[PDB]
């Protein structure tokens, strides 16, 4: 790993997509011994409040990545980032489709507050083929031209990760929602963990595979 | 005006972009006699909580459009929409760049809950030229092919509104952030109102210009 980018324990990020605070805290706390980085999105935050971020940090001391896929005009992006970082997020995921100024607005606030911005270069759902896939390489290049050091790329396609690496370099931090860890620095896992009877064992299981 | 689409009083929507609950409620309440539709975004919701939507409705009885520019995968979009409508929003603004399935997920929840989805076809900030501008017409057409009846388009360029109308038809509802009301059904105003010494007079002023 690279010293200048975030260290994710066991290279495994938990995508906590549950919308109930009780279930969300229960699962996260149970895997803290294996995972130190949790990705939280709007489903949970809008349902339980932004204060849930501080709770995850105060109760588990985990790093929090806010998957808010920020995609507004510069001034609004700035406010969203400031509010999110104020709430305690260590990093935020932002869309690149809105352009360079919208991304820079996010980078500025992260610079001011000592936090991080992850640029989302591509998505893997079927609809992504319409506009996102074709803009992926240019969005990645835009990130490079913005000094972005953290990226979120696809995962269901290995050849896409190699393509992304050719653009962002071997040093930047890359996370993807075995062979994947040959290009990405960490993998994001949701269902397989937060839906298992014993998420503690679930996490330990996938980690053993990384071993 | 068309009977099957929302009726916005005075064709003026307030963009309540303030992040403080005290200021937000003060301004909105002061213009309720002129405006019955308020657009709220993440800056306010993330800072004060989603419960602020119910408060705007319970205190002012205004219609609330949640400008969340939803831009995730289908399943997450569904959860965001359900949480937002549960909170009381009458409508939600969604990005079209993530594709047809991501938009349809939103339309499904709106159908289930009797609410509305606004498709954002284009943006006017400088960075929008990179990817959004070139996809605008196709996104608008995608909306038509999804049965979308509510759209958010640009505004700083009249010829773009005419272009949008050529695609969505003369019946669909269109809102834009004088000549504008020749194409859009309602205009969205922020600064000019929520920053004025007396927002009540500010609203009345721009309305007199519409008359």
């Amino acid at each position: 790993r690279r010293v200048d980018v975030m260290d994710v324990m066991n290279r495994l990020i938990l995508a906590m997509d549950l919308m109930n605070r009780d279930d969300a805290l229960r699962v996260t706390g149970e895997v803290r011994e294996y995972i130190d980085t949790v990705k939280i999105g709007y489903p949970l935050v809008l349902s339980e409040g932004m204060d849930i971020i501080a709770e995850f940090r105060k109760r588990f001391g985990c790093r929090i990545i806010a998957d808010f896929k920020v995609a507004d005009i510069p001034e609004t992006n700035e406010k969203i980032c400031r509010a999110t970082f104020k709430a305690g997020a260590d990093a935020i995921i932002v869309h690149g489709f809105p352009g360079a100024d919208s991304v820079r607005a996010c980078l500025n606030v992260a610079e001011e507050m000592g936090r991080e911005v992850f640029l989302l270069t591509e998505m893997s759902h079927p609809g992504a083929e319409m506009f996102i896939q074709g803009a992926a390489d240019e969005i990645a290049r835009m990130g490079v031209d913005l000094g972005v050091k953290n990226y979120v790329g696809p995962s269901t396609r290995p050849e896409r990760l190699s393509r992304l690496r050719e653009i962002i370099g071997q040093d930047s931090f890359l996370i993807s929602p075995g062979e994947t860890l040959r290009f990405a620095d960490a993998i994001i896992v949701g269902r397989s963990i937060y839906l298992a009877d014993n998420p503690a064992a679930a996490a330990a299981g996938i980690i053993e595979s990384i071993k």
